[PDB]
């Protein structure tokens, strides 16, 4: 069989992990993605090949084809799949989108931070983004706090933004961002690994963060704490050889302890967009 | 003539600069500071040797000896002069003091910053000093703002402080800090290059800063603005091979811009006294 983007989705639905599909596609390369089901089951390295195959055969192709086609997609096999993202560990094998794929061709910068951000924190992000002078596409995860402030700031400056989410492209999270998700979803770009109707499950968020970081050469931090999600994203981005740009804060409040730890560990302290641009 | 501490003061009063006296004392070493006036005038490298010698002879020794003896002193020739301060360019040749010289025997850290700091800036300095756990003598210049908060934090913790002033030991600048200067002079140590009745002249402050930095193995910055006095002290401390520990702040205020610039340039970002202690050069 020819492994198409629909087949990649069908393999995920049959129980194959992203790492298992990566092994299959790695082998399938020098054979033009023309592999037998018994070989796919073998190459994948899954526990019970007979269980995977049974799950594959039980799939109602008519009902799955409708589901797969609800939102457009692209895979690691497609030419449009960005270079920086392919280089990461566990690179997403298939991504569903809503918007203009042309945004993936321009230079990108990630922006992460506190879900419960201060008014100070949000202004700091805006100030840094304005100073970027629309030279970079703002990549963030649409969650409450500085993610929202980073999206809004790139929009107001007359530039372009990419959102990457932890739900299906039809589900909205956080509930308040429905309008903002819909807007970027038309004029800009919203990316997701999750199919229609998939819920904001806890594990989807650290997973989604891997894509935010992976898409960009650098990550901008603001108001990150000592054992926060933003810190984990930056520490993992540093491991992928990506630049971390940390915005400092007060040593009294506790809101910027992660940013300060990152700067001590080698990250670049940033005060303006020019500080970010000087490194890029 | 034998160059004594009184003679060093008399040379400063005759028009010789600190660098000029430093050249004289360097040459005078292998001759046990026994040089004649014509040689002192020559070695110093002053523009007009005849004018220096004239001025030296016009000095009323009785009036000057009373002035010199008003407050005790020590010079670069004395055993008590700290070795770290001797290593700087243009090391003070003579220092007048008020207090306990024993404080010069302990490990010291400089604390510099904004004259017009914020309440957050002062609390940042207090937090970092508290975390030092009285392991270091707090060296600062008695200026309003960060300097005052540095001295008070040392005092409250039950620690020791050294003040380096830009006036005479009987002059108080700023006027509001009189009680603090008087107390530091009583229980701690106040140092000055300036003789009795000398006023807070603008140039006295950058000069005084060279001693604050020179005395210590590290400098702590808080709320240093761009093109500020605190930044200049740190940039020169970095040139002298001293560690600079910068306390970060908001990127909005403009207050911590100098601290942020220093961190970018290689200075250590600090959040506690433990962060300072972790990287501090002791012996």
């Amino acid at each position: 069989m020819k492994i198409t983007n629909y087949e990649i989705y069908k393999l995920k639905k049959s129980g194959l992990t992203n790492q298992q599909i990566l092994k299959v596609l790695e082998y399938g390369e020098n054979v033009d993605q023309e592999l037998l089901l018994g070989d796919i089951a073998d190459i994948s390295g899954c526990r019970n090949p007979a269980v995977f195959m049974e799950r594959y055969f039980q799939i109602d192709d008519a009902h799955l084809s409708k589901e797969f086609q609800k939102f457009p997609s692209f895979s690691i096999l497609d030419d449009c799949y960005p270079w920086d993202l392919s280089e990461i560990y566990d690179a997403p094998v298939l991504l569903f989108y809503k918007g203009n794929l042309d945004l993936l061709k321009f230079p990108k910068v990630a922006v992460v931070g506190s879900r419960a951000c201060s008014k100070q924190g949000a202004k700091s992000v805006e100030k840094v983004i304005q100073g970027l002078e629309n030279e970079l596409v703002i990549v963030s995860g649409l969650a409450k706090g500085i993610d929202t402030a980073a999206h809004m700031a790139a929009l107001q400056n007359g530039g372009k933004t990419i959102a990457v989410i932890g739900t299906g492209l039809d589900v909205f999270y956080p509930k308040a961002n429905k309008r903002l998700q819909d807007y970027i979803g038309n004029d800009h770009l919203v990316l997701s690994e999750y199919g229609p109707g998939e819920q904001p499950l806890k594990f989807h968020f650290p997973a989604r963060n891997r894509i935010i970081a992976g898409l960009c050469r650098g990550v901008i931090v603001a108001e990150a704490k000592m054992r926060s999600g933003s810190l984990i994203t930056c520490e993992r981005a540093m491991e992928e050889g990506r630049d971390v740009f940390a915005i400092p804060g007060s040593i009294l409040d506790g809101l910027s302890d992660g940013c300060h730890h990152l700067i001590q560990e080698g990250a670049k302290l940033v005060t303006s967009g020019q500080d970010v641009l000087a490194e890029f």
